């Protein structure tokens, strides 16, 4: 159904990797050779565009935008697209986002790869699903091989890449200083309103996952770098993909 | 629509301040000169009465009662009234409630002003809202100037006023001793089932916020003063308002 | 309505105790003298079978299975059955489940009775209920007299019985290592996706509650005994019931 349309649309392009673009990274859609832009509304069932082509000399699909849980209160907003990506032969999903840092040592404009997360005030996107596949193990949701490759790519470009735990809050209002003190007490390094439900759905669909946050601000109570933060992340990603033949 | 009705009803009274009355304080509606009582059912859209008149020689609207999240599972129950208050020219919202104390040093009958909160098992009232106004900063949700005035008024009446962080639980069942141990570990000073969603909505609508809890009990596992607690709070409020010309 | 059917079905059997059977314990339904099996679909309103008869020489109802919050997103799934049990004259509810251990000292195959719980990412089953009965005190949700009897029965059989706090996560995906570190930091000894909403509903309906988890695994990041774990629990339960005349 959705799979059918995209297959027609893709020239017979066969990407192994898809990238969900967070705020600040929307522009990456432009640096895509032989690009094929598909609006979300053309795609039946999809909840804002899908772009497929060559990036870093390798075939990719990008989602410019995503629907967040806070928008309609639907944590499974991204279920159908993620399923569709899986059915197109994508084996790897890279998720990017904007986040607040809970660490002095990790200022705005820093990039942090996710090694784990905490679902705090989100809802679980697999509620209402049937069959035993729903009991998804999440011990290594963030693929160890991909997390290493990203680290190696950052070192090759000589960009700092932090590592840490992302805590998901529903939003859309930001956190109070007390909620931020709690988040830290609970073990998070950064907070945000996205990504986690897509990681869960990805693991449900058998996709390997990497993720990274651009730090745009310190968390509330601790008191624009979002563009250079994003250019840093893009450079790590590009380098990561060129170095990977079978990635 | 709702604004229209209240404007007709209010004699051309123009309050800057509204007070949401928690359990125990319902009676304050009676000590209101030139009072104008409006039942909630007369007001179209409202989810229990609205009372406007002179209090402490100053124009006020009071909500005797509120709809809690636990009643129908609607965290935005109070959205329409709070919006309506804003549209009537109210610039300041004072929220009162009953809460459980997590501090030995803060017994039943104490009054605690809120300097911050933690939304624990509530839902965010702005889920499903559109436009960038929904990304409400909550760094100083509890107005610093109002929190000081309340403190000064308490000292002038020689009433103790505690200060602390309120944690919101959905309810309607109370917390277990283990949940109370957690609440403290997470940094709360008091717990309850109200207020926080109205603070969020208020900040969304540009209103300055003050809040205070009457402590009616210690939190579960730590083991009637609710009336004197309320009379203490009323005395602080009255004093706060008489001392403020432009409040 | 549901009460009517079960009364007809029960031969005029009058159980004081009901047992909700978790994964692994379904088989206990077989060791029930004079058994009367009733499928859930025969029972009007029920959300998988109800079995009543003699167990350990005493009259009992067992629920083989339960509907979890994660299945349809309905935390009050078990409301109607629990109410129905109360209306049949059941005064005591024993809940069993599978759980993950957060303690080295409590390995897979251990049995842990619940002395308290933490509702973490569950929803409260009493949201949407009317009347003052909904404000259920939960200071001693796990009956002290029943918890002692279970302990005494374990010692008589010479089985180890741990004691601790169960934290409820919605599921259906399992917890990340970071969520497990948090659960411990918040004071839990074991985690799972069940039981807590039924404890709340039970207390709402005036039933005394005992609960126990079979430990099937360590919690994520810390790295089959579920059958012997269950046989241990069954032995404690049997011994507990034979020793109780008025239990
Ligand atoms: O501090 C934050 N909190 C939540 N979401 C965010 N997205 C960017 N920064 C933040
Ligand atoms: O201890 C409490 N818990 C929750 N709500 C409350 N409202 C008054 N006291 C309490
Ligand atoms: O580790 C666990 N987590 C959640 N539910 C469970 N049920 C059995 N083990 C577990």
């Amino acid at each position: 159904p959705a799979v059918d349309l995209l297959i027609d649309r893709l020239n017979g392009l066969l990407p192994r990797i898809a990238i969900v673009l967070g705020s600040g990274l929307g522009g990456l859609v432009d640096e895509v050779e032989n690009a094929v832009r598909i609006p979300f509304a053309d795609i039946p069932g999809f909840p804002k565009e899908l772009v497929a082509g060559l990036f870093a000399g390798q075939p990719i699909i990008m989602l410019a935008g995503r629907v967040h849980y806070y928008e309609e209160g639907d944590a499974a907003a991204m279920r159908l697209p993620i399923e569709t990506l899986a059915s197109l032969g994508v084996t790897t999903l890279i998720l990017t986002n904007a986040a607040g840092s809970l660490r002095a040592d990790m200022p705005p404009g820093s990039v942090m790869q996710l090694i784990d997360h905490i679902n705090f005030s989100g809802h679980n996107p697999l509620i209402g699903e049937t069959g035993d596949g729903r009991f998804v193990g999440m011990t290594q949701a963030y693929d160890g091989e991909l997390a290493e490759a990203m680290r190696r790519a950052a070192d090759a470009e000589d960009i700092s890449l932090s590592s840490g735990v992302y805590m998901w809050f529903s939003g859309p209002s930001f956190e109070t200083p007390a909620e931020i003190r709690m988040a830290r007490t609970l073990g998070a390094d950064a907070v945000g309103m996205s990504t986690v439900p897509e990681v869960i759905l990805a693991r449900f669909f058998g996709l390997k996952v990497a993720a990274a946050s651009v730090i745009t601000n310190y968390g509330a109570g601790m008191t624009d770098m979002a563009p250079i933060g994003g250019r840093r992340l893009v450079a790590i990603l590009k380098r990561m993909i060129v170095d990977g033949g079978a990635d």
